[PDB]
Parts: C-alpha cells; sequence; structure tokens
C-alpha cells in the first residue's frame, strides 16, 4: 500500500529490528560476549559500537579494541563491529539503529540506566532500550575487574575469549 | 525467524503503563502475550476472567498481541506457547533486585527462554495498579492513568 502510506513503527505489527550495543569494550568480556550472542538471537542486526575516546584512558586503544571484539564475535552473522565518536544516540540514528542494548549488572546501576533512557527517549524518541542481565556465570566480571586480576597474575581464562587473553597478557608484559 | 514474547502479570487491572510496556515489545517481537496470572497468592481486585477482558479491550488495536490467562509454570506455559522471550517492565530498584533472582531461575528451568527487560516512559514512571486503586478508592482522579474501559470498571467495583 506503499502509494498510500510509508507505514509507522507502533500499533502495525513487527519490525525489521537494528540494534547497538555500545560501551568501551576495553576489553571485551565473555560477559559481553553472552549480552551480544543473546540480543544477536532476537533482533535482525546487531551492532557492537566501540566508544573512540572514553572519559578515562583505555588500556587498548580503538582500533585494538575494535580488532579484538571483531575476531571475539565473527561467528555470528548478524553482528557488525564499529567504533563511533559521538552520543550513542545520534549513532544510533546515523546506523539507522531502533534498539539500543544496555546491561543491567548492578542495582547501583539502575537508577543510572533509568535516567540515561529517558535522555534518549528525549534525544532519539523512535530508539527503544532494551535491558539484558547478565548470565550467572559472568554476573561478577567487568573489563576493569579482569584488568586488574590480570596485572597482579591471577588467573582470568575463564573470562576472556582466547585472542583476548593473549593481547591482555601481552599488554602486561 | 519468528520471535514471541510473553508479557506475564497479574494485571489487576491493566494500566496505562503495562500499556506502553506491551505496544514497544509488540514493535520488536513477531507476536506478544499478554499473560495473566490466573491465581496470584493475594487475592484480586478483579477475577481473572474480567481482567482478561479488560485487558483484551485495551490491546484489542495491537494486531500481534493477545491475551491469555495462565495458571503454571511460566517455563512450562512458554514452552506450551512456543515462546522464546520473556517481557518484564521494570520499575523499581526493588524490583530489579526480584526480577534477576526469577531470571536467574527461569535459565535453569528454561535456558532457550530469554529475559528482556524495558523501562516505563517518564510518563508512567511511578504508576502501579496498586497504587490507581489506592488512590481510586478514595476517590482520587486516576482517569490519566487508564484506559476508559478498565475506568469504569475500577469505578464500578467500587460503588
Amino acid at each position: 500500500m506503499a502509494s498510500m502510506t510509508g507505514g509507522q513503527q507502533m500499533g502495525r505489527g513487527s519490525m525489521s529490528t537494528k540494534a547497538i550495543y555500545p560501551g568501551t569494550f576495553d576489553p571485551i568480556t565473555n560477559g559481553h560476549i553472552d549480552i551480544i550472542t543473546r540480543a544477536a538471537s532476537m533482533f535482525d542486526r546487531v551492532i557492537l559500537a566501540i566508544a573512540a575516546s572514553p572519559s578515562k584512558k583505555p588500556m587498548f586503544d580503538l582500533e585494538e579494541r575494535v580488532a579484538l571484539a571483531t575476531t571475539a564475535l565473527q561467528h555470528l552473522p548478524n553482528v557488525e563491529v564499529m567504533g563511533f565518536s559521538d552520543l550513542m544516540a545520534n549513532f544510533a540514528r546515523a546506523q539507522q539503529a531502533n534498539i539500543l542494548i544496555r546491561g543491567l549488572r548492578a542495582v547501583a546501576d539502575f537508577e543510572y540506566e533509568m535516567q540515561l533512557a529517558h535522555m534518549n527517549r528525549h534525544l532519539m524518541p523512535e530508539l527503544e532500550s532494551v535491558f539484558l542481565m547478565p548470565s550467572k556465570e559472568w554476573s561478577f566480571i567487568s573489563s576493569s575487574l579482569v584488568k586488574e586480576v590480570a596485572r597482579h597474575a591471577g588467573d582470568v581464562t575463564h573470562f576472556l575469549p582466547a585472542n583476548v587473553h593473549q593481547a591482555l597478557m601481552e599488554k602486561l608484559k
């Protein structure tokens, strides 16, 4: 019915979905891989968006981050990896995304997540935020904590894909 | 291919908050069932029949949504319905903790079922069924928070 209407996204059934999953991914962990695997199972396309210039100086640069993720996520056909240096809503808009994946680890974060969701609704109304709990197995891990365990020689082989574990050991002499 | 999501709840009764959640879910998944708990441990104002009838009318305009009672383990219901997603609205910090527990249990009971969480719109971020009832019970104006059909049925219950 194209000559009458192009269509609306609401009240008219299911629509093509394209999700961004933004983060610093410094580096990508198995907790991250789990989230995006889950989101890629239920949305048509997912983009792992890696922040170029995070406020705190990352251990891996963008080019390293992007490469490690690419490799770690290549077995998922509907996932692509991109760096970005914008608001997550502007990137979403540029990418013609309509879904924003957010991992939801801690109670302490829930307020902030809600507030950021409200900001994003104001910024890009047609962008929907969707929240995924982490697996029980990855509930206590973070990039930051894996890096600090690793610096002081703790075993983190369980928490990382192999390519990342190797890059990480190299960073730490 | 197909996504089919369950949105379970007591829905005693369905509010504008719930309607926002399911409108949003039904825009992202091919089909959505509103799943209404038959026998909540606290006895509801509206019985299952009424809760279902109300919710059906409020959601009639959504072509890929269907309202159903259920009185079994949600794992079994999702499995009976060939659902592969579970939708939860997430209003409060208090409710996050509990839903994260139920989610881990659901992962044990049904690995293939993915739990998914939406935040309420700002508009509806403070309303619950319980609160609308409380306010209405002492004659407060709650017309902004319910669809007409539910509004009239609530007024009737309180008279």
